[PDB]
C-alpha cells in the first residue's frame, strides 16, 4: 500500500505538531472526540453522522461516533475505538500507529480517560459531555488557531488522498456532463453522478449542484427537478467527492448545443479561469488574484458587449460584483472551505482566502459569471443603469451562469491542477 | 380530492387544539418547525429534518424558522420563513387555511409572535431559542401526550398521504427486486430504488436497508456493499418512502433461485404474514398479534426441524425470541414509530406489554383509522444462537440445518395496513407487491 508509506509520515508530522503545541500551551495532552448521533427531536431517527475534523485528520476513520484520540506529540497516540457488541450490528495499516482500546457502549469511555483531565484540552463539539467526563479546557483559542495554521500545509499522505478525491469526482462529472447532453433532469444527473462515483448522498463533502437552464444563476441552489425542460439550453454542475475524509470540489459549465454566444462565453471563461490557475505561487497573495479575476470578468462583460464600458471603467465603477458576487476561491482538505484561510501566523491574526500562498498547500480557483435577478434589480436602481445591455442580458439570463472550478496543488516550483491533469475539460 | 380532504384535516386538527388549551388553561400553541444543524467547525449544514408536530399541520417539510400559532378558533398562524437574498430562489390549496406572513430573515420571528407568551406552549426542539423570545412552557407533557394520543387516529387526509407514499415505495421495492435477479450489488440496488422513488437518499423517511446474503441477519444494517457477491443467495430490503411528511415502511425478502428450503421458509413466513395482517381488528390490543406472530414463529421453527419441539415447547422454553428479536410492529404515519403506540388514554398511561414480552411497546388497544406495519421475523444471528447453545436448550436446536441456512441471513416481510370499521385495508398488498 502507497498510502501506507505516506501515512508513516503523516503521523510523525501530527505528532511533532502535537508536541510543539501541547508544551507552548503548557498541557498534559490533547483529547479529539470524533463526536456523536444527532437524534431527531421527538423521533428514534438520526441525522446523518459528521465527524469532526479535527479527529479524522488523524485517519481515516470518519464514519464511526463515540472515537475518542489521546494525544501528546511524544507517546503513541491513544485511539479509543467505538465498537458495540449488541445483536443488531455488524486491522488495516493505520491501526499499528495507534495504541487502540475498544469501547463497547458510549458511556462507558471515562475510565479509559486520564484521570486527571485538568490540563488536557478537549477539541470536540460536545461541550456538555466533556464537562459532564471532568474536562475543563475546551477548544481552546489558541490551540484551534495552531493547528488550523498547519492544516494549510498537507503532508504527502493527505496530498495522496485529495488526489484520489479528485479522480472520484471527475468520473462523476464525466458521466453527468453525458448525461446532460442526452437530456436528461437534474434529478437524472444527479443518480449518474452518484453512480459513477459510487457515493451516497451523505457521502459527498458537499451538497451537490446539478442545475439546468436558469437554476444556474442560483448559487445556492439545491434541488433537483424529477422533470427535463422542454428545452435544454445550459447545464452547471458542482459537484465533489470524498477520500479518506478528504474533499474534491469542481464545478464545470456547459451549453447544450456547442455553438452560439453562450457556448463562445463558457469557453471564455474557461481560458480565464486556467489563467487564474496558472497566477498561484508561492509568497503571492491569494486576493491578487481575486482581484485579477475582477479585472478578467470586466474584460469579458465588455467583449460579449454585456457592459457597453471599456473593462477598467467596469471595475472602477464597480459594476464587476453584479455579475461575479463570490470569493475567487478558497483552501480545500479535510473541509471544503478548509481552515487556516485568513491566518497571518500560528496566533490567529466574500473573499474565503487571504492568506499568503505557500508550497503543499491546495487550493479551489472558481471564477463565476451569472445573470441574478435581485442583483440586476439593485445594478438597475443605480447610476450605471446606462452602461448596461439589457437586450444582451435578456439573451443570455435563460441559460443562467458560469462557474468552473478546479483544485489545485501548489508545489515549490510547479502546480498540479489536479482536475485538468485528469482531462476534465 | 386532497384539497378537499385537507379541509377536514384542519377542522381536527383546530377541535384537538381547542380541547387541550381550555383544558390546560393555554391561550395557544407554537409549532416550531426547527433550524438547520451547521456541522462542528465548518459551514456545512446536516439535512434539515423537520419537527414531526409542525409538520402534522400542513405539507411543508424542507423550510426551517417556520412557526405555527393556533388557538383552535382563529385561524391557524403560520409564519413562512422565505429570504431574499441572492444566493436563493425566491400558493397551493393548504395556504388558504393559514394567515400567512412571510419571514425574510429568522432573528425577525419576535415581531411576529404573540405578546404575551406566557401562556403560549412552545413545541419545539429549540428551547433556548424559544426562552429568549419569551416563551416559558417548553413541551408541556399534558400538551405533548393529548397530540400524541389522537395523532393515532389518522384524518382522512392523513390516510390519503400514507396511500400515495406507499405507492411510491412499492415502485422502488418493485425495481430493487428487479436489480437484485440482476445479480446487481446492495449499492446499485440502493440506486435503483432510488430512482424509481424519484427520492434523494435524505428524502426516504429512514436509512434504506438494502442487505444480500449474510447481511440480510444484521438487523441494523445500514452499509451499501459496491462489490456484487460472488454467490446471490437472498436479499431483505426494508425501505420506505415519503409523501406530504407521511411514511411508508414496507420489507420484503427474496430467494435468488425461488427453489429450497429458504424459498421455502420465506413463502411459509409470508402466510403467516399475510395472516396477521388480517388479525388487525378494533378492539384488540396489539399484543395479542405478537402473541400469535411468536406462536407463529414456533410453528415454523417446528415444522422446518429446525427445533425438535412443538410450538408450545418452543414458545413455553422462550426459545422463538432466538430467531424473532423484535416487535411484530408499530405504528406509522408523520413518524416511522409513531407516536401514541404505548398510551392506554389521552393522560400518558401507559398501556402494558403483554406477559413475557416487557419490551414491546406497540400496545395500545386498535381502532379504526389507525395505521399498523406488521412485520414477523426469523434470523439467523450468531450472538443470539451463540447465547441459545450456552443455554439447556442446546439439545433441542438442529445445528446442521441452522448452519445450512445461516448463509441466508434471514426473512422479514413487513406491510403497512389501514383499520376500518368493517375492513383492512394493506395499502402495500393492494398495490401489488407480492
Ligand atoms: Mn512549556
Ligand atoms: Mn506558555
Ligand atoms: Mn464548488
Ligand atoms: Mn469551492
Ligand atoms: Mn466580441
Ligand atoms: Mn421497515
Ligand atoms: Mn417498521
Amino acid at each position: 500500500n502507497k498510502l501506507a508509506v505516506l501515512y508513516a509520515e503523516h503521523i510523525a508530522t501530527l505528532q511533532k505538531r502535537t508536541r510543539e503545541i501541547i508544551e507552548r500551551e503548557n498541557l498534559d495532552g490533547v483529547v479529539f472526540h470524533s463526536g456523536q448521533a444527532k437524534r431527531q427531536f421527538l423521533d428514534d431517527m438520526y441525522y446523518p453522522f459528521k465527524v469532526n475534523p479535527q479527529f479524522k485528520a488523524w485517519l481515516p476513520v470518519i464514519d464511526n461516533p463515540h472515537c475518542w484520540i489521546v494525544a501528546n506529540g511524544t507517546d503513541k497516540p491513544k485511539l479509543i475505538f467505538y465498537r458495540p457488541v449488541d445483536f443488531w450490528h455488524k486491522n488495516e495499516y493505520w491501526a499499528d500507529y495507534f495504541d487502540i482500546e475498544l469501547l463497547v457502549k458510549p458511556d462507558q469511555v471515562e475510565k479509559l480517560l486520564p484521570y486527571d483531565k485538568a490540563r488536557f484540552a478537549y477539541i470536540g463539539e460536545y461541550l456538555e459531555v466533556a464537562q459532564a467526563l471532568g474536562f475543563e479546557l475546551m477548544n481552546p483559542e489558541p490551540v484551534m488557531n495552531f493547528y488550523h495554521y498547519h492544516r494549510a500545509y498537507k503532508t504527502q499522505y493527505e496530498l495522496a488522498c485529495m488526489r484520489e478525491a479528485n479522480k472520484i469526482a471527475v468520473q462523476g462529472h464525466k458521466a453527468a456532463r453525458d448525461a446532460f447532453f442526452q437530456g436528461k433532469s437534474e434529478f437524472e444527473i444527479q443518480q449518474a453522478y452518484l453512480l459513477a462515483t459510487q457515493h451516497s448522498e451523505n457521502d459527498t463533502p458537499f451538497g451537490n449542484i446539478v442545475a439546468l437552464n436558469e437554476n444556474c444563476a442560483i448559487l445556492h441552489y439545491t434541488h433537483f427537478d424529477r422533470v427535463a425542460p422542454a428545452t435544454h439550453r445550459s447545464f452547471l454542475i458542482d459537484a465533489g467527492a470524498n477520500f479518506n475524509g478528504y474533499a474534491a470540489d469542481i464545478t464545470r459549465t456547459y451549453d447544450f448545443t456547442g455553438e452560439g454566444e453562450f457556448a463562445e462565453l463558457v469557453a471564455t471563461m474557461k481560458q480565464h479561469q486556467i489563467a487564474l490557475c496558472n497566477q498561484l505561487a508561492p509568497g503571492k497573495l491569494y486576493g491578487e488574484l481575486h482581484l485579477d479575476c475582477h479585472q478578467r470578468v470586466a474584460q469579458t462583460l465588455s467583449d460579449f458587449n454585456i457592459v457597453n464600458l471599456s473593462a477598467d471603467e467596469i471595475v472602477a465603477k464597480g459594476i464587476t460584483s453584479t455579475f461575479f458576487p463570490h470569493g475567487l476561491g478558497h483552501h480545500i482538505g479535510l473541509q471544503v472551505h478548509d481552515v487556516g484561510g485568513f491566518m497571518a501566523d500560528e496566533q490567529g491574526a466574500f473573499l474565503r482566502c487571504t492568506r499568503k500562498i505557500e508550497a503543499n498547500q491546495v487550493f479551489t480557483i472558481e471564477p463565476g459569471l451569472y445573470f441574478i435577478d435581485s442583483l440586476l434589480g439593485d445594478l438597475a436602481a443605480t447610476d450605471n443603469n446606462q452602461h448596461i445591455n439589457w437586450d444582451k442580458v435578456a439573451e443570455l439570463k435563460p441559460f443562467g451562469g458560469i462557474r468552473i472550478e478546479d483544485n489545485i496543488i501548489v508545489h515549490e516550483d510547479s502546480l498540479e491542477n489536479m482536475t485538468r491533469e485528469l482531462e476534465l475539460d
